[PDB]
Parts: structure tokens; sequence; C-alpha cells
């Protein structure tokens, strides 16, 4: 049976962790996968997290199965994060949430649900976006069509080109929106532009799918849900796939959520019974530990106050790092002006380097970025900033 | 979009946990989902597990992503469990393992791999078996065909009928074997019968798929892998989907493994690059916590000696419970003789009750079994044994 199988090409992102483990030369720099590093280049488990784990260690008496959609505190806490505490979607019981293994698991259970219970056959993704968007939706059988987004030559959101690309989206198909910190560009629609995409989406009959992995990294929890909340004021059905991998530093515990919204409880419930049947045939029920950590920090104001400050320390150090990177590049004499980096959001910057510039940065300098020129600003530290900028200036 | 969606029927097993939470009357008995209970009717987190968690709490410095196939200690430890420490499959580097969320996740990543990288279009499952076998393989696009297995009228393995059913399986398709403690019958092939199914499978070109969730519950770790090991002496390719949910009491942490075997490393590696591409498009990479617990107990002889005795205390209490159930049923005057229960393996017994007998046991007596008459013997305790047998005698 297996004689004739080909070798999958490597993942543009996770495969990059592979020559970084395989390269010797201690000056190695890793600007690849989006994982936060502190000033000492480490990705610490958060204090609020270590405390929540302490509590669970002493206070847990069973590891008996959780039930398809996971722990209920978790769902009500993520709905209040995404929607706001006093929301009409929450009071009208219009939203149901299934705890999933990470945001990727949530995009896949949404993809499998859609493919099997709906008439959807096309998902629209931005050009560019996270490469795994394409594989998840194609795994479920959906075809992925692309919309314009980034104005490269000018480093902005090409709102015209976005709208006009989208004029080809049919009533009834899915458009994927990034909640905040668009991956890979760091450019997000302003609130006026989000309510324009909100108005146009109910007019055209697109079903909105939000990928919301970075809540907290652009401006703050409340401010980052603004585009999604504008969308949930105008739509009767939406799906949001969110993750707590980055804002709780819980990367490897696989903690996310798939929230289904429908017009009333009876419908969302009937729709969610199907979403649960899709989870049962995939992984059965979700991993308890990372989601219990989130539930216990979010259910306790002392732990939530500490967590909430660790998240704004993360956001601010990253913002310090992209201030420093532009300045150091200018002090290392760059032909190009990189002022635009400072306008982008979250942990990455779309540098503008060509594929051959990032190939030789790796080969010649041990500097690891993703082939699209996406650079992880959250992995830059005051110490590696001078070798890194010097590698970049020598390649421009 | 969601207006026209139907409501999935309830899961024959997990749905049962729902009227148990919804029924009042304190005499409720739950013989539904296969979850071990101790003499006090609780499903404790194991001591070796609480200790491993202690170690992890103090000794872990990051929650940074694990990488598609999960933690490497875990894979080498499960290969040595499944195959034996001095195995030729291990020394020849013929086997690769991806850590998955539970055994269900491992059956699904094997199903998705097969569907997408192989010419397989049919999977053969026993009649009867675990109902979710059918949904997992149909989710990936495979069709499920069934083979005879249980001789109901006599309570044995119908080996003839099994062979003759299987004579319709084509060269190149998948036959699903339960490693030990067949779910739902508790009847397993003896070693002579396993090597007969081993000889016939290489002769007919079936690819063997082993579902191995209960290693340790029939006779012991080593003795329970005997059928699988006989199969890995004769086959060049095999897939085993195993779980640590029950033998480590780690149910809700979603800990399992999908082990791919091929004829040589270069091939198994080329095949596994594809299995990893399927995981990436599903959940990205696995939940660390439950699999780190397993790795640290299995990597340390003090923790492994303690764990290993907690597992044989589980197995033995269950064996005490099915001794007690037959006896008490006979002391409560059953028309039928239930001596056959004592011959079955693992945590369940295929009672022989009709669907209407288990419906009224629930309705009239608050006694919860699965609709096939599958009863969880591991949930029977010295205290609930007399109400339970009296409910059963009043229904025969
Ligand atoms: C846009 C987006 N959505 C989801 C995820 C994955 O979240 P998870 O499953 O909860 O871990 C990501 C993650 N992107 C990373 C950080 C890592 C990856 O490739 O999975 C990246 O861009 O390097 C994003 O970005
Ligand atoms: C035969 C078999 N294979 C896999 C699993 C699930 O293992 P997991 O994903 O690691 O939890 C099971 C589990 N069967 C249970 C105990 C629960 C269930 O329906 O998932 C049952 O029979 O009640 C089995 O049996």
């Amino acid at each position: 049976m297996f004689e004739n199988i080909t070798a999958a090409p490597a993942d543009p992102i996770l495969g990059l962790a592979d020559l970084f483990r395989a390269d010797e030369r201690p000056g190695k720099i890793n600007l690849g996968i989006g994982v936060y590093k502190d000033e000492t280049g480490k990705t610490p488990v958060l204090t609020s997290v270590k405390k929540a784990e302490q509590y669970l260690l002493e206070n847990e008496t069973t590891k008996n199965y959780l039930g398809i959609d996971g722990i209920p505190e978790f769902g009500r806490c993520t709905q209040e994060l995404l929607f706001g505490k006093g929301s009409a979607l929450i009071n009208d019981k219009r939203a149901r949430t299934a705890q999933t293994p990470g945001g990727t698991g949530a995009l896949r259970v949404a993809a499998d649900f859609l493919a099997k219970n709906t008439s959807v056959k096309r998902v629209w993704v931005s050009n560019p976006s996270w490469p795994n968007h394409k594989s998840v939706f194609n795994s479920a059988g959906l075809e992925v069509r692309e919309y314009a987004y980034y104005d490269a030559e000018n480093h902005t959101l090409d709102f015209d080109a976005l709208i006009n690309s989208l004029n080809e989206a049919q009533a009834g198909d899915v458009v994927l929106f990034h909640g905040c910190c668009h991956n890979p560009t760091g450019i997000d629609p302003t609130l006026e532009q989000w309510q324009t995409l909100a108005q146009l989406s109910v007019e055209k009959g697109w079903l909105p799918l939000f990928d919301f992995a970075y809540q907290g990294f652009a401006r703050g929890l409340e401010e980052d849900a603004e585009g999604l909340r504008a969308f949930a004021a105008m739509h009767k059905e939406l799906i949001v796939a969110s993750s707590y991998s980055k804002n709780f530093g819980l990367y490897n515990e696989r903690v996310g959520a798939c929230t289904l919204v429908a017009a009333d409880s009876e419908t969302v419930d009937r729709a969610f019974s199907q979403m649960k049947a899709a989870i049962r045939a995939n992984y059965s029920n979700p991993p308890a530990h990372g989601a219990s950590v989130v539930a216990t920090i979010l259910s306790n104001d002392a732990l939530r106050a500490i967590w909430e400050q660790e998240l704004t320390d993360m956001r601010q150090r990253i913002q310090r790092m992209r201030q420093l990177f532009v300045n150091t590049l200018q002090e290392k004499g760059a032909n190009r002006d990189f002022s635009f980096i400072i306008k982008q959001n979250g942990m990455f910057s779309f540098s503008g380097l060509t594929k051959e510039q990032v190939l030789r940065l790796r080969e010649e300098f041990g500097v690891y970025a993703v082939a699209s020129g996406r650079v992880n600003v959250a992995g830059m530290t005051p110490d590696n900033m001078a070798p890194l900028c010097e590698a970049i200036v020598a390649v421009l």
C-alpha cells in the first residue's frame, strides 16, 4: 500500500522550526513561527497560568470525559470575550460554543460542519493569509477562492480591490475575516471599514467566518473585538474560530473555541447538534487541561487581573520591538525606508523582502523568516537586534 | 444558511450521559460509557498521574508548540508498549508514531491519511463493534463494510462466520481489528486464532488497522499485545490507533497515538510526511499535558512501577465485579444462566438484554446501559450490585 506515496512538501511555517533545530552556529536567529519571546528570548509559561495549574493540581478529583463541546465555564467566558458581557447574542441564547484543540481545530470543525450540513462549497480567503487556511478548508472538501487585501507597493489595505474582488462572492458562501492582527500583513480594517464590510455582507448573503487568534495583541481585548461585534450587530448567522494559544501563552495545550451563531436558540441548537456530531467523528471531546486553565483565570478576578497585565506587557514589548527594528535598520543604513512596519499590528511584520532575500538571510546569516518575508517581531530582543538588522541591510 | 438543518440523533453512548445528569432519584445507576469506577463509585485521577503532574508543574518552563507528531519520548515509549522492547520493527526503524488527541483522533488521522494517500475505499469493521467506528471512517469518505464476529446464541467468537465474511474483503482494503477487550462483546481471538488471521491477512492483501484502547485490561500489557505482535511478525504495513484514556485514567486529556508501520524507514518516512500533513490541516499539533504525563511515568521506573500496580488493581477489581454480578444474578433468581459474562474481557459485558429490556431498565429503574445491552462492569460496586441485579431480574 505505501510504496507509491509521495513526500508532502514541508510546511512553510512549521518546517522552518526544522532547520532551526538542525543549524549549528550559535548566532542563529528565529523570526519564523509566531510565538512570543520575552526580553531574554524565552517563551515563558505565564504566572497566572502556573497559578491556575496549581489550583487544578490540588483541586481536581477526576479526569473523566468532558463531553463533546467541552467545559461550560469556558464557553460562556469566550462568548463574553468575543461578544461583550451585556450582549444581546448572549441574553437571546443565539450563540453556542464547542471547546476545540486550538483555533486550527476550530477552523476544521467549522469546515467539516459546513461541508456536511450546509449548501456552502466555496470559502473566500484574503490574499495573502496564513497558508494553513487553504489546507484546512480543502481538507473538508471546500474550495478556497481569494480576495485582494494588501496594497504591497504602498503598504495599506487596498479597500477598493478588496470590495471589487469580493463582488464575485455568491450569496451563500463563506468569506473568512481575520479578527485583528491579520496574518501575515498586520493591516486590519478600521472600524468605519469594518461596518462597511458588515453592511455589504448582509446585503450580499455571505456567511462571515472570523478567525480570531490574536485577541489582545492589536490594542486590547475589548478594542480588538470591535470588527467582529459590528458584524454580530448586523448578521443573523456567523462562525468564529478563536484561540487562546497566543494571548494565554498556551500554545501546546491546544485551547480554542468554535462559536456558532444563528437567529434564535432553537435553530442554533439544532445546528450545534450537528457541529457536535462532526467533533465526535474527529477527536470525540476536547483536552481538559489548557481550557480549565483559561476557565479558572477567567472566572477569578485576582487571576484575571494578573493575566490581563501579563497580556498587555506582551503587547507592549512587541510594540517596543517594532519601534526598535525600524530605528536600528535606519541606523544601519538601509536604502529603503521601513517606517510602515510601525503601522502594522500583532506579532509579525510583512517586511517586503523577496523570496531570494529570505533564502539567503537563512543560508548566509542563520536569520530565519518565513518565505513571504513575514518576520516575527515578537522574537526580536534588544540583544539580537543588531546582528539581525545587519543581516537584513547586507541583503537589500 | 442554518434554517434547514436537521438535529443529529443522539450518540448511542455519550448521549446516555445526558439523561443520567437529567434524571433525579438518587438510586440512579450508570452502566453506560466505559469509564472505570473504584469500590466507592468514583473515577479517581491515578496517583502516578498526580505525581507526574507535580513534576511537570515545577519542571516545565514553556508551553511552546510541540510539532505535528508530538513529543518524541511519548512515541518511542508507545512503540515499545505495542511492539516489545527488543523489536525488530523498532531496531529497523520501520514504525513512526504521531501523538494524537485520544484514540478517536488517531482513528480519524489514520482514516484521513488513507483516504487521501492510498487507493483504499473500504474499511471492514466487526459486527458488532463500537458505533463511532462507523462515523469516523465515513467522515473521511471511506465506506464501512461488516464482518461476522459474535455468535450470540452461544456467546463465542464465530470463527467460521468471521473467516467466511472476510472472504469478501478485497486485496488492498482495510480490516479493523480490536487489539484486546473487543468492544462491545469482551470476546477476543485466542493466540492460535490471531496467527490464523495473521496468515490469512498477508495471503489476501488486507491492510490491518488495530484499534488498541484497552491494553492492560484483559490479562496484562505484554499479554494483550500478543495478537498485534503476531500480526507485526507477518505484515510489512500496519496502522495501530492506541489510547491511554483508560489504562492511565486520562480520559479527558486526549492522549493516544497513531503508529504507521511500513517495510523500511525510507518508505515509512515518506508515508508519515503525509500523515503529518493530514494532522496539520486538522488540529495542527497535539495537546502536551496528558502525553507528557504518560512520557514521564513511562520514562521513570519508580512512577512506572506504581502506575503498573494501579493498572492491575483496576483490572482485578473489574474481574471481581463480573464474578460478583453473575453470582448475585443467580442469587436473585434469574431464569437465564449468565455464566458467559465471566468469560468476557475488559470493562463491559454484552448481557443479552433486548432493546426494550434496556429501555425499561432505564425508565422504570434508573439503570443506564447502552441499547445493545452492553453493560459497564467497571461501574458496578459492592453497594449498587443488589439494586442493579434486582432491576435486571425484574425485566427478564
Ligand atoms: C491566523 C491564525 N489562525 C490560527 C492560528 C493557529 O492557532 P492554534 O491552532 O490555536 O495554534 C494561527 C497560528 N499561526 C502561527 C503562530 C503558527 C501556525 O502556523 O500554526 C504562525 O503564523 O506562525 C494563526 O496565525
Ligand atoms: C474501541 C474503542 N476505541 C477507542 C475509544 C476512544 O478512545 P479515546 O478517544 O481515547 O477516548 C473507545 C472508547 N469507548 C468508550 C469508553 C467511550 C466512547 O464512546 O468514546 C465507550 O465504549 O463507552 C473504544 O471503546
